[PDB]
């Protein structure tokens, strides 16, 4: 709740379990990590007045997903933009000081209506925290590329589990 | 509409643009490809009586996403199970004989309520075609692992575009 911005090294540290500690929220490591930095995170503001994040991913033509999605027709997979949003919501829960490891629970409505091409420079994520409570967060999110809105998700859900070995 | 099952080599061929031809639907290539084989595909049956697919992905502990999602806590990303479903719906549109390249358009409701661990053997996807029409398909889908249902998506949408360079 005190630190409001995070560098890539912070996010890598988070992915090793070294930002929030043992048994607590982890971002994925590369190549599933879809965030380069969190430019702003707060527990106030956002469209519901219950917090928001602004985060970024730098684009260059050599990002691994362009070569295979699709051959001769490169475009960032929307599923990874969507996962960026789940990653960010999980991070928020950890940043709030909740214990447990993250699992995406799903989403209300997801829309893709624009492309991230390999000539793009920067993707920006906006996350609006709708509600926090098991421990879980509900949020809305939008992905943009170089100023243009391209993806949206309503009712993103992420949960924290102190146990996942007894299902 | 004539061939009702596809091997991994067929799906790799599809990813190179060589199953449906130039400017037509492509599956992603590895490592975004989340399908090993399509066990059954039909334009009849399914929960709406407008077609269905059954597909599989073999699991082993060395699949790339286990190491990074998450370090010390491996679990298949739900976003990739979800993408498997979009991949399959796009494939269906191509299999039906529609021209154009695929783009996921989004989804109605997504739920994750179970894990694919690295000790699992086989993930099975079921897709139920709800409606086909731009060219697009609406469908519902469920992901299962070794018999157990774990993810669901309502109102998966995928579209085909004969042009994506003029947005
Ligand atoms: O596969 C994800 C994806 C989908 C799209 C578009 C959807 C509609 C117009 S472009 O851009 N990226
Ligand atoms: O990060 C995605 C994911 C989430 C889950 C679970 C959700 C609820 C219980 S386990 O499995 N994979």
């Amino acid at each position: 709740t005190k630190q409001h911005a995070f560098t890539r090294e912070d996010l890598l540290r988070c992915s090793r379990g070294e930002l929030f500690g043992p048994g607590n929220a982890q971002l994925p490591a590369p190549n599933m990590l879809m965030i380069d930095r969190i430019v702003h995170i707060s527990d106030v503001g956002g469209k519901y007045g219950k917090g928001e994040l602004v985060a970024e991913l730098d684009i260059n033509p050599d990002l691994w997903f362009f070569a295979c999605h699709f051959e001769g027709d490169p475009v960032m997979p929307g599923c990874l933009g969507l996962d960026a949003m789940w990653q960010l919501v999980g991070f928020y829960l950890g940043w709030q000081g909740n214990p447990g490891r993250g699992r995406a629970l799903g989403s209300g409505e997801v829309k893709f209506f624009g492309q991230v091409l390999p000539t793009a420079k920067k993707v920006t994520y906006n996350i609006h925290i709708k509600r926090t409570i098991l421990v879980l967060a509900i949020a809305d999110g939008t992905v943009s590329v170089d100023g243009r809105e391209i993806y949206s998700a309503e009712g993103l859900r992420v949960g924290l589990f102190t146990s996942t070995d007894s299902f």
